[PDB]
């Protein structure tokens, strides 16, 4: 010691105090959407909000002098660090997306609770096993992304006239929202062998995902 | 008089005519739909419902009496109960929505037949596994409803005008239903950079997917 | 009868001719689709035509001879003989839709070739241990066609105006077809509350789905 | 040197820098795509892709020698070989398909990469295994767009006029893209009974296809 608390936030008692709050700040993040309540009682609920702040920036505080230098290649303080900090930057200042982004802080729901963070890890550890897959399909996307940027976005421009358009769009195709009758069916009015790219380029990503999904399930 | 009834209620007799009653009742509600069948034979119809309807209210007695509180740790009667139950309430009570819930009556058929008992619990069987792959999720989407509610209700609001709203959006989008041409892209004319928030929930929403199944297969 | 002819039928010549015939109709068939061919030509394949389901028919004759009782309880030769005596519709206009049925003895390709009946009787193979989830379906779409109908009949003839429309609205739903803006949605601004029967109705369907494919799975 | 050149070629550092050059390429054919961009190094990287084709087609050249009969029976070379042929067409031809074909030589990005070759390797040989699948649905689509043809297109040309259209069409149905309101529903205005082909052809090419990849699952 060191430790003079240490023995705390090990604590059973204080965390899921920690996790009492979480929830109750989560549940103050959902009555902030009723324009009726903000009018209503705003001002119980930004102190509170701030109370909750102040309460999880101590709360990071400790547990970094407990764990030193080794808090930090845990990720899920990693992320309730930054999570935290995010939290930290002012409300009505600069940049209202950082003002939404704050609710970010309710994913420490599973952080403190193992179950979750179990949960969390059990999907993550399929990511590293489809990387190469993840890996071709990529490739894939950038290359017919680029002939169908070169080949449809001088008339459809609003589809396919700049890389990321190419991608949005045929991100859609792949996702098959819409596919004929929104996009290709009006591209054949132009040009009418355009189902040439697009019916390969479909059978293609749609082959591989499949083959993915086997690929996990196969044990 | 205990063991008389008892004898009574476990035919196979006592079986198929209430089953029998239920395919017709079934076929006599499908036949309701008729407004030209109902205006000739209505009434034959309207009073069948009930003949059968006692008929199934007797049934229901004279099973309680029999098995005593083991008719009542039955999870498929006590269903069988409060649907004979919710079919025992009047069309002028109330409003007019139990006259339309009693057709959950017709699920007596399943409940009557043991080989789809079986199927349903199988079916059920599935479920329990789920509940932490389930939660998850729930929490997942309640956050980022929030954040939608909060970034697009304003310009958007019957899509993300409120928390429910958000939810319903986001589950259609989860459906991926109409979700590119009908949603992401009309969002990104006010706000281009909303690809940002849907095409990676879609992926979050997707991947799990995957791994409910691959979990359910390999479980 | 039993002798002279049976050395035809189980010959190289007898298979190999009619299946080669089958590739040929096929092809014939193709074109027949082009008015700018039949305006041309069209004298040349109705006839065509006309010689096959010739050689057809009395190939039926000879193999019933040689296999007597035999062929009847055979399901490909069952086939034929029903993809065959329907080719024997007649050519003029007792009425219009039966000559399309006509097409289907393409489908003598599938019987006359043994690796595609291979993958054919594989995946019937698969039918009769689904049968008990099918029915509980087609008891579950119709109590709700028959909820269906009476809820939303009224305002939306279309859609739910028959006990048959509703069904046929509720199979798209299930296969998730612009099934929100484009159903759901609409009712809503009538009933508000709607969603308590699609999103329910789409859990289920999905789920079963998702349950049908894993119990093919350990089978 | 006729014979010993061989020692130059296959080096690590052979290998290794025709990659380079890939990724070089695969980078500044991205920069193709943007019209700003080959405002000011339009003539720098239009002088830089010769020189890379060159170069392939110095390399294509040198590692035949070497291989003779053998680079011909090698399947990644052949597809450098051609990838790099289509290349080889001058810039300002006839045919302005050929120009953007050019960006398919960034797939030799996965013939040169053996991991990259492992993916698709694999993924390929599945392929043999459908062949019979495969067969059989084109012979289904192919069947039922005869149908659709000769009942829907004088009325419905557009989407059934000829036999591509049907096929196209039909396609669309199966990834059931926008299928019942866009295609089935309008069609029922005018031939109500189209659901009649419509849902059993969807039952049909969703069937073979979850089967499909169930055999893939188990082998
Ligand atoms: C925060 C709980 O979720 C909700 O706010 C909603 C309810 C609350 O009931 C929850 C019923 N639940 C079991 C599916 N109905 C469900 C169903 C919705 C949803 O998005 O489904 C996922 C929404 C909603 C949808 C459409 C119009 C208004 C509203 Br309010
Ligand atoms: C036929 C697609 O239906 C599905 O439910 C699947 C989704 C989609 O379901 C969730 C909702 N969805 C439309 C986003 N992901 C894809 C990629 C799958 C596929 O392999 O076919 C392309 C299947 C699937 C998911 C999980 C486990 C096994 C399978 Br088979
Ligand atoms: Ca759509
Ligand atoms: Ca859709």
């Amino acid at each position: 010691m060191y430790l003079r608390i240490t023995n705390i936030v090990e604590s059973s008692f204080f965390t899921k105090f920690i996790i009492y709050l979480i929830v109750l700040n989560g549940i103050t993040m959902g009555l902030e959407t009723s324009k009726t309540f903000m009018q209503s009682f705003g001002v119980y609920t930004t102190l509170f909000n701030q109370i909750v702040i102040t309460i999880f920036t101590i709360e990071i505080i400790l547990r970094i002098y407990v764990h030193r230098i080794s808090f930090f290649k845990d990720p899920w303080s990693l992320f309730d660090f930054f999570v935290v900090a995010i939290s930290l930057v002012p409300t009505s200042s600069g940049f209202e997306i950082l003002r939404v982004l704050r609710v970010l802080r309710l994913f420490r729901l599973v952080t403190a609770v193992p179950q979750m963070r179990k949960i969390v890890s059990a999907l993550i550890s399929v990511i590293p096993g489809m990387l190469s897959v993840i890996a071709l399909m990529t490739l894939f996307f950038y290359i017919f992304a680029i002939m169908a940027t070169q080949l449809f976005g001088e008339r459809f421009p609003e589809w396919f006239g700049t890389l990321g358009e190419s991608f949005y769009t045929l991100f859609q195709v792949m996702t098959l929202d819409d596919w004929s009758n929104g996009i290709v069916r009006p591209l054949m009015e132009v040009y009418p062998y355009a189902y040439v790219f697009f019916i390969p380029f479909i059978f293609v990503v749609t082959f591989v995902m499949i083959n993915l999904v086997v690929a996990i399930i196969v044990d």
